[PDB]
């Protein structure tokens, strides 16, 4: 491990940042195959203490204006604490049946989830999901967040997954997951 190498540290840390910090897009073709193909947020936890806050938000600057929607779609996920039922339909209506083309069919992704049509009206124009949105945005300026996916661990080092092998999934996994155990714990 050498600064630079497997991670890079950040000039200005982020104080009260959470322990991970994840971000994506729905429109982010890696996103989708640390979501589904490697499940990275799910491997990486596995490897540190249980209770440690994981934290995940979306960026606006991918997809157009389809982005903004899918950041304040977000929101509604994490207000209503239903991220574990729309993340694989929102990557595969984007990306694999594109589907969503719009924030009708977004809201549609929801309400197949179960989510009640007036709860996700009500959560979407609520002003503690507008707050929800401006705290993913502010924390991506706080990084000056230039692509995703992207993880910082103690608001202090972003993850470098272009310096680990490839010719193995399992290998980079291990490989990613070991460096943020080996982060939070610096
Ligand atoms: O697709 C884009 O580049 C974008 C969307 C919001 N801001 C930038
Ligand atoms: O950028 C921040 O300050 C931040 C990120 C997650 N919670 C706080
Ligand atoms: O995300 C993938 O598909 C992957 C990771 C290592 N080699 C391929």
């Amino acid at each position: 491990y050498e600064d630079g190498k497997q991670y890079t540290t950040l000039e200005k840390p982020v104080a009260g940042a959470p322990q991970v910090l994840e971000f994506f897009s729905f429109f982010c073709p890696h996103c989708y195959q640390f979501e589904e193909v490697l499940h990275i947020s799910d491997n990486v936890k596995k490897k540190l203490p249980e209770g440690v806050k994981m934290t995940k938000y979306h960026v606006n600057f991918m997809g157009g204006d389809l982005g903004k929607d899918l950041t304040q779609a977000w929101a509604v996920a994490m207000a209503l604490g239903v991220e574990d039922k729309v993340t694989v339909p929102l990557f595969e209506g984007v990306q694999k049946t594109q589907t969503i083309r719009s924030a009708s069919d977004i809201r549609d992704v929801f309400i197949n989830a179960g989510i009640k049509g007036e709860e996700y009206d009500a959560a979407w124009n609520s002003f503690v999901v507008k707050s929800l949105v401006a705290q993913q945005e502010k924390a991506a300026a706080d990084v000056q967040l230039r692509g995703v996916p992207a993880m910082f661990v103690n608001g202090k080092y972003q993850l470098n997954p272009q310096g680990m092998d490839t010719s193995n999934m399992d290998v980079f996994v291990q490989q990613y997951a070991d460096t943020v155990k080996y982060l939070s714990e610096k």
